[PDB]
């Protein structure tokens, strides 16, 4: 089940993965899962209610295919370009929410594999781009975080409407209207 803007496990610290077992091979394959489904680019593992630190992602889920996947458990960002720029970006957690966000271009992780291994990877681009936002998520950060003064404000309306509807979850009594 992906989560929505505000759940209020977004907003906490996710914790390290310690067993890399087949039960995680398994989390990580329902995670693709809602992502193919859900016509999104990256995915963390707290937008489907699991406070841990797990991102995934596809440059080209366009056409879903294997070892087109990218995968990191408890990833840690241990050098960032100083070159930044703004980009679009979105979230499948804000349905239809949209903005620029500055961030550094290029980024040095440090990361491990399904099976526990450590690795070393220089990461720009796009996948930099899907990096820093899935691991934001992670932190309990949200890209309207980082959202320029003017696109946050752009969207204000949006925001408070998810609001509303997330209130509608202990709403059987009609003072939370539509
Ligand atoms: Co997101």
């Amino acid at each position: 089940k992906i989560v929505k803007y505000p759940d209020p496990i977004l907003r906490r610290r996710s914790e390290e993965v310690t067993n890399f077992d087949d039960n995680l091979k398994r989390v990580v394959r329902k995670m693709f899962d809602i992502m193919y489904e859900s016509k999104g680019i990256g995915l963390s593992a707290p937008q489907v209610n699991i406070s841990k630190r797990i991102i995934v992602w596809n440059a080209l889920y366009e056409k879903r295919k294997e070892e087109n996947e990218r995968i990191f458990i408890n990833p840690s960002i241990v050098e960032q370009s100083l070159v930044k720029l703004k980009l679009i970006e979105g979230c499948l957690s804000f349905p239809g929410i949209e903005g620029k966000v500055e961030r550094p271009s290029i980024v040095s992780i440090s990361y491990y594999d399904i099976n526990g291994y450590k690795h070393l990877k220089i990461l720009k681009g796009i996948h930099s781009r899907i990096f820093q936002h899935e691991f934001d998520h992670l932190n309990g950060t949200l890209f309207i975080d980082k959202m320029t003064q003017v696109d946050k404000k752009k969207v204000r309306p949006k925001l408070n409407e998810l609001i509303r509807d997330y209130k509608a979850t202990h709403s059987e009594e009609p003072l939370e209207h539509h």
